[PDB]
């Protein structure tokens, strides 16, 4: 264990160099090159600098069983690439975790190993580069009264997590990736953990970015206060479109009978088309009478935000015998994959929301998913996840209102497979 | 970069081989072009949330799938927008070579973006990832087409032999304007949307006259869910391959791919379209 002392100064208390710049010793010199089994513990002032403008490659170095915490973070210079940390500690960070400024001759492969990182107060700053995560562990949670621990992409940037774990903390709540430029960031086989208090997303997408996720288990049943202020309850925040998600799945199940408790992976996971009345009409929506007075349909202005669209289905209950059915159908269907329906309500009259597939000859091929909208005076959040059942063509959206004089506000409908 | 005067340094799968490459990079420095990668036999080949890095005159393919090999791509960097010499002589630009169609790819994108008003800069993954039908003509008649006449007498179109090769398919379609007044739409639309996900769209041309290509995402009720994407193809007389890489838009159920000819009398020979997600 090595405790920089407090009269130490400077802005680093270590450099990896390589004094060789000759090409046909490169490959012989850092095939070998090790550093393993120190502890260093800062102060939270200097920093770990990588390369420089005159060493050097270095490159192909394996950082094993290492730990650098309480430092001012890890600094990529010139000439620094395929640096393994192998099972090393990153936490603690001050002021910054991991400063990548897209150096000349830098970047690639960098990857972390069974990296545990935790508790920093500086963000990963990768504009460019690319960057590896193979079962790590992080944020837990941030330094107090410093940075967001964020992991930020910009530029074309690229980082890989995979079998590894996202984990926030009781009481810690903040953005811990984001995509800018375009960068693209790809998860897979790993945990997001989510505490019952997070208000926030854990990955907002920007730009030309793009977020993939693969195999997850994610947090999309039991909370109401996830993505507080953005579009939807989702798990990806930010306005890029670019939004892929294969085989992830709700942590421990859901309820089905709770649609309030759910939340999406992403709103441009849609195949649902004029899904919040965006096209000042009724189209891909038919609206069957089942009473004796007639339900009306219309497109309005009243909506819980506008991040996404600013118009929204108004159904309306004229008498207790008007009741009708909203429908929408959406061929996109693969059997024993998971699929996301989401949709804002604000509901007066008597509405059941339900979801059911049908084949290519419209015979329902399972039950039907119903779920009695709450009545109140506000815009809620309402999702549902669950997995295709065998012989499902298309999906049906229907939503049924009667029995109470009033209404219900429907915005921006989502269904897609995750 | 491989030994100057030596073998290539090629991954060569042959018989029941299986190889994964996953996290990795795959660059070749600038003044190198080999094929990397080969898949012969019953071999299959894995690659995952890699990079692939090629130089400005690369003019090979990176990997080559043969017999009954599988290539998988998962989640990679892929360069898919910038050269026009990447598989010179193969079938299209494309970057995987050999006729073994199992070819499989989810995730992909292009490195750093692509310019979609320069279709002419584009490259593809493979003519195999195709959900076009007829797309080169080779029915010999223009199934899963249309033509739409909108101006003054008659647009016609014909299947021919004029093709840049005869690699994949020996057949054409030619659309010929005979007046300045004749315009026309020839349209194929493409049920294999999935919102959030890249596509790849290719083809060869050789336009003489004003050929206005485009490719537009419908809803289930034929309603445009964006702005379309079109693209002047350069008028001339030699094939050209010109490729667009882009997601697919929410609320996209079928693809439309449109060419639109007008204005010159003259004609456009259209070869191998190709339409299919990666
Ligand atoms: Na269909
Ligand atoms: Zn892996």
């Amino acid at each position: 264990t090595l405790i920089e002392s407090a009269s130490a100064t400077g802005d680093y208390y270590l450099t990896i160099v390589n004094t060789d710049t000759d090409y046909t010793n490169r490959d012989v010199i850092n095939a070998t090159a090790l550093m393993t089994g120190v502890s260093f513990v800062g102060k939270g002032t200097r920093k770990l600098a990588i390369g420089g403008s005159t060493s050097g490659e270095v490159s192909e170095l394996r950082i094993s069983n290492c730990g650098f915490i309480s430092t001012a973070g890890i600094e990529f210079l010139d000439n620094a690439y395929r640096i393994l940390f192998d099972k090393c500690a990153l936490s603690r960070s001050f002021t910054n975790s991991v400063i990548f400024n897209s150096p000349a001759n830098s970047g690639e492969v960098i990857k972390f190993n069974h990296c545990w990182m935790v508790d920093n107060g500086g963000p990963f700053t990768f504009k460019n580069g690319q960057f590896i995560f193979d079962s790590c562990s992080l944020p837990a949670g941030k330094k107090s009264g410093y940075f967001d621990p964020v992991v930020a992409l910009s530029d074309n940037a690229t980082t890989v997590f995979t079998n590894g774990n996202i984990e926030y903390q009781p009481g810690q709540s903040f953005v811990g990736f984001t995509v800018d430029g375009s960068s693209r960031l790809s998860i897979s086989d790993s945990t997001i953990l989510l505490p019952n208090d997070y208000s926030t997303v854990p990955i907002v997408n920007n730009g030309d970015g793009v977020v993939s996720l693969n195999n997850c288990s994610l947090p999309l049943y039991g909370s109401t206060t996830i993505a507080t202020g953005f579009a939807t309850r989702q798990l990806i925040g930010g306005l890029s479109k670019k939004i892929m998600s294969r085989g992830c799945y709700p942590r421990a199940g859901f309820i089905t009978s709770n649609w309030n408790l759910g939340c999406i992976v992403s709103p441009y996971i849609n195949s649902v088309s004029n899904g919040s009345g965006q096209f000042e009409n009724i189209s891909n929506w038919t609206l069957s009478q089942t009473g004796t007075d007639v339900v009306t349909v219309t497109t309005g202005n009243d909506v819980p935000n506008d991040l996404m669209f600013s118009t929204s289905f108004v159904l309306s209950v004229p008498t207790v015998g008007a009741a009708a059915n909203f429908t929408q159908t959406i061929i996109d269907c693969e059997p024993g994959r998971y699929f996301q329906l989401g949709f804002w309500a604000k509901n007066t009259t008597t509405t059941l929301a339900s979801i059911r597939f049908l084949d290519q000859q419209g015979n329902a091929v399972a039950d039907s998913i119903g779920y009695n909208i709450p009545v109140g005076n506000t815009f809620n959040f309402y999702a549902l996840v669950d997995c295709v059942p065998p012989g499902a063509y298309r999906a049906e959206i229907n939503f049924n209102v009667s029995s109470i004089v009033g209404g219900i506000a429907i915005h921006n409908v989502i269904y897609g497979l995750i």
